[PDB]
């Protein structure tokens, strides 16, 4: 409330969002011996140790993180709850992973007790590996969504969430109506958003799974609460794209009938998008929408390779999400890592840079965040990750033959882990120790 | 005389090679309570606990592994000794990699004692991760292959390294020539070939870094050492399968470089192969060749994708190497990973089971070593792993929600590093020991 904090060390940010990547390096800031003050949560005052010490009365002792590395926390633009468990070995494609192991899995989620149990070891993972903001896919049910929220309100997280909208095309066990998901997307609605750092997101599938009465009441949400988050799946699956031109014949693809349900704007976030025509990009483009870049689910299903080119071109917001159920690890690192790969067999070259921003700052851009978090400006919000860059044996050699900062950035990218989050702070707080 | 050692756990292999990855359930044996009996470090009996206790002398105590899984040791194809502490710049390709970043950290084990320091770090990590046979890239400097092959004979290590041979077109720090080269690798042979379980390697790096007159030198050797192996890099870059045609033009491609020059045949193993013709197939087939399988850096340097299809219709031997230096991760389990969203990419499905096998009787028989190494037979060489497939909470979450037998070796695939091996044994001796 009115106590300081003081944590010293090696920190790195992004002081600004920027529209191309090769702006990025102009807005990088990387401060070895840097101090940052907290009060209230947020941020107070950050910069350089000699520049700020003096603001430190004697009666505090400074968090001594000297020889970690200081980032603002990771965020996770697409992300599924009840999916942690979820194991598909049959090398299946979108919608047959989709009957055979996506819904069996969130089917164990209508239980309360497992859905309890699950919400915290669901943040735990997320903390454990430096994610401290998440976009989050929840279950159909809406209790299991009131445990992750309880769950993350505990901790005073910053977390978007919603309840899963889908009333067809999907086993009895995992259906709603029209009514009764608008009903009870108000309910949690008016209980979690703008509870403290929660906010809601009006969350279909995806079209496939929604009737046009269900459609129908996610733009009747939108429309009464123009402050909620949309969020959805596009363009994952060929497949998948030609059951939508089945289902929804009379509309311009697969976008378009987001767009004619009132589902496009700010803060309407599309998770995939690997394979959009120009009629898309362009529409994504011109009504500010996002885009959850999800590359190691891409791989493991055979959806394709997100074009991130493209999506720099066309001035799409686009954040990572780890997709995880069909991604199989929580740690945003090891996506970049795999966004890497990905680009390279499209002939782009990731930067370092490119991908710390995409990580941080860009990824809260694209959740329409980045006036909250997403770097060490004075007021944002004080989520942090220390970083131990010299967690392993092989990241330990090859981060003690790097001595310019690409070269530090791409070893954590490269060979980092959940062994390379030292701690987490949300809210001012420690909230996770690897011990 | 002799004395026994007792092992008690879960153990899988599998029992005999195939020739068809289906196939290899069929040879797929999963014993979940057994016993395994080692003397003069091999196999002296394996098989079921009460089948086998009563062999078990009063003397010795039994080794404990009940809530572990015991898998032969891993085989690693194609990995380079002098580049563990390589860091690259991001982006780059094959031929600018190795001009940039590849020759002068090889430049830096001209120092012996480097390269003794380095070459127990990567005896170390190849331990650690349950690597206990690997097929080596040495250095150009004897002494180098000197100091790896005396870290492997310190714990009776099957191995198989030799000298790098590069005559031309690198820098010069990093050249020898064709006499120089030929006679430091016949003193390489004379000294390490068959000494213990250490075998030797014919290395020319590549085509374009060695003259016709040092092509001429490594089939001379291969003439007069014909139980050595030939090991050597093919068609992993289209600029490079380019450049070779440049400086070989009378031959019939890259393969036909290495072919005409009798660097063709058994125990004779080709990095990458990337981008083959069917010619090369054809030719690596009816010369019973092998091939090193490495996605990870097939991926990084925008290679391409490994057509392991073709490889088995076309009855080609394939084992899995991780190119560490190019590659990230000296573990197995990775590399599989990795294998399985290449082969994904391509519409491939890479069954537990296949994996397995590639990891280890496979690549023992691209190796030529399948009658030595690779599963529990009696009499072969007691080189194993004891692994924890439950080794984080979420590997433990998703093999607890896993059925089948491929599940379980799914989710080890996947969620698998360094901390799954628990133990290691070479040479029926207790090696490496989680800390
Ligand atoms: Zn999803
Ligand atoms: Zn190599």
């Amino acid at each position: 409330e009115h106590t300081l904090k003081a944590v010293r060390g090696s920190f790195i940010d992004v002081t600004r969002t920027i529209d191309n990547p090769e702006e990025i390096a102009s807005a990088l800031r990387f401060i070895e011996d840097g101090l940052l003050l907290i009060k209230q949560g947020k941020v107070e005052w950050f910069g350089e140790w000699e520049n700020g010490k003096h603001q430190i009365p004697d009666t505090i002792r400074v968090r001594d993180y000297r020889g970690k590395l200081i980032v603002p926390g990771f965020v996770d633009t697409h992300i599924h709850y009840p999916q942690s468990e979820m194991v598909g070995a049959y090398g299946e494609q979108l919608l047959e992973w989709l009957n055979k192991h996506t819904f069996p899995t969130e089917r164990r989620y209508e239980d309360l007790e497992y859905a309890r149990e699950m919400s915290a070891f669901f943040i735990k993972q997320l903390l454990r590996n430096g994610t401290t903001t998440a976009l989050v896919f929840g279950t159909v049910h809406p209790q299991s969504v009131d445990a992750l929220f309880e769950a993350a309100s505990h901790i005073n997280m910053r977390m978007i969430a919603g309840k899963v909208m889908m009333d067809r095309n999907a086993p009895d066990y995992l259906l709603d109506t029209a009514e009764s998901s608008y009903h009870q997307s108000k309910e949690l609605i008016e209980r979690w958003h703008k509870n403290g750092r929660l906010l809601y997101a009006i969350t279909p599938r995806f079209a496939p799974t929604s009737s046009p009465e269900q459609m129908a009441m996610a733009q009747r949400l939108k429309e009464e609460y123009p402050d909620t988050w949309v969020h959805t799946h596009l363009c994952e699956n060929k497949d998948e794209i030609a059951w939508v031109k089945s289902l929804y014949p009379d509309h311009d693809g697969y976008l378009d009938v987001y767009h004619q349900y009132g589902l496009t704007g700010k803060n309407c976030v599309f998770a995939h998008c690997v394979h959009l025509e120009e009629k898309e990009w362009d529409r994504l483009s011109e009504t500010k929408s996002s885009i959850a870049f999800c590359p190691t689910s891409n791989l493991y299903l055979g959806s394709g390779l997100f074009n991130l080119k493209k999506a720099w071109q066309k001035k799409v917001k686009v954040g990572m999400g780890t997709d995880i159920g069909a991604g199989t690890t929580f740690n945003m690192l090891q996506t970049l890592n795999e966004a890497y790969k990905v680009l390279q067999l499209q002939g782009y070259r990731l930067s370092a840079y490119e991908a710390f921003y995409l990580a941080t700052l860009g990824g809260a851009k694209s959740l329409g965040l980045d006036d909250l978090i997403g770097n060490f400006l004075p007021g944002k919000e004080a989520d942090f990750v220390v970083m131990e860059p010299t967690a392993t044996p092989l990241q330990q050699l090859r981060y003690d033959n790097s001595v310019s900062l690409v070269d530090k950035l791409f070893v954590m990218m490269t060979l980092g882990d959940d062994r390379s989050i030292y701690r987490t702070y949300v809210d001012g707080r420690l909230v996770y120790e690897r011990n």
